[PDB]
């Protein structure tokens, strides 16, 4: 049981990652000493009202991307929906959904990110965001509703996780206040990177365990 | 676009039918011509309130049965709920779920009906409830979940509907307010049989054009 879902909230410094059916908020220490969790471990159906009557509620959210303002997207299964989260507050709303993936971004009809998606993350550029399911990524624009280049294997875009675990996949992605930093997950280890929007791109580099450099995490992954 | 979803209702002469992401309720009238739409044809999100935001208010409800009281249980794919359904009025609510067959009804795990539900109706024996996938059915007791027999043919439990359309799948069922009789929808035909629980017993064969004995549906199905 680990991280299943991030994203990367509105407050500076500040991540919501999923575990199960919870979640937690961290204030997650990209240059400073001291992470720290600002609130949960939390089931997801009691921290967020507008979800505890849902199939997010049921079981949480396997995963999800930042978008703007205080908005995100969020993913179970076939599943997904629009939130507001309204950080540091209570008023968290549905603005789109629950839908299907493939009524919610149409052109995942046919391709392996149709039934589910595994990590989520947000770009620099514009309205981007990267998708990753299986030993493939994808890039869109949420906003126009468009897949901005073709399904593309990990190894291609991010060349720097070939002979990683992350080669096949990732169980948890979010973004970084630090620009083109991203965090990625996967059993019980993390990744920093720095990514550059539209070219074949490396570093890192230096994969990292999770709890080793994440203390605000120890009792809540593994989730056993 | 036909009926895709009934239960019975605990008002007498009433029954409500899930038609696309929509609904209506109606008096169908079994011992009379005067047949009559109650209310809508409305969508579930705005019928009911404590669906508005979940998967069934998006699409709809494509299997139901009445429980006791006031209740009933409503699915969409692989999910499920237990809901009251507030007979004329604002006040319905979610008992149970959102959650999966499989968690919902345990003992479905590893057969056709863990990821949908064709349709079912409400037995008058006990606590106990038939529902169809496929060309299968299922008898099973609701209150202490559990199956009451193994899983087989409609052919084998219902030897009426052999040689008819009905022996390879129904689309939509609920229970009359009349002793052992339920009513059988598929396409533009219906039936009206008269069971007998843990019997043989075959009767009636009167398949009609659900339109041709159905009035008050003429607008309705096939909803376009
Ligand atoms: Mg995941
Ligand atoms: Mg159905």
């Amino acid at each position: 049981g680990y991280i299943n879902a991030a994203f990367r909230s509105s407050r500076n410094n500040e991540a919501y990652l999923f575990i199960n059916d919870k979640y937690v908020l961290l204030d997650y220490a990209p240059g400073t000493s001291n992470d720290k969790v600002l609130y949960g471990p939390s089931f997801v159906r009691d921290g967020y009202k507008s979800l505890a009557k849902t199939i997010f509620g049921t079981y949480g959210i396997d995963c999800s991307f930042d978008t703007e303002y205080n908005e995100a997207f969020i993913f179970y299964e076939n599943f997904c929906a629009r939130i507001d989260y309204a950080p540091h507050s209570d008023k968290d709303k549905i603005i789109s959904g629950p839908k299907k993936i493939a009524d919610m971004f149409p052109f995942f009809k046919g391709t392996v990110f149709e039934n589910g998606i595994d990590a989520a993350f947000r770009s620099t550029k514009g309205k981007e965001v990267y998708l990753f399911k299986g030993d493939k990524y994808a890039r869109i624009d949420y906003l126009t509703n468009r897949l901005v280049q073709n399904i593309k294997s990990i190894s291609d875009g991010f060349p720097c996780l070939r002979g990683t675990i992350f080669e096949a996949g990732m169980d948890s992605a979010f973004a970084s206040h630090k620009t083109n930093e991203a965090y990625l997950f996967k059993g019980e280890y993390y990744a920093r990177i720095n990514f550059t929007p539209g070219s074949t791109n490396d570093i890192m580099g230096g994969v990292k365990k999770t709890l080793d450099y994440w203390p605000s995490l120890r009792g809540i992954i593994p989730l056993e």
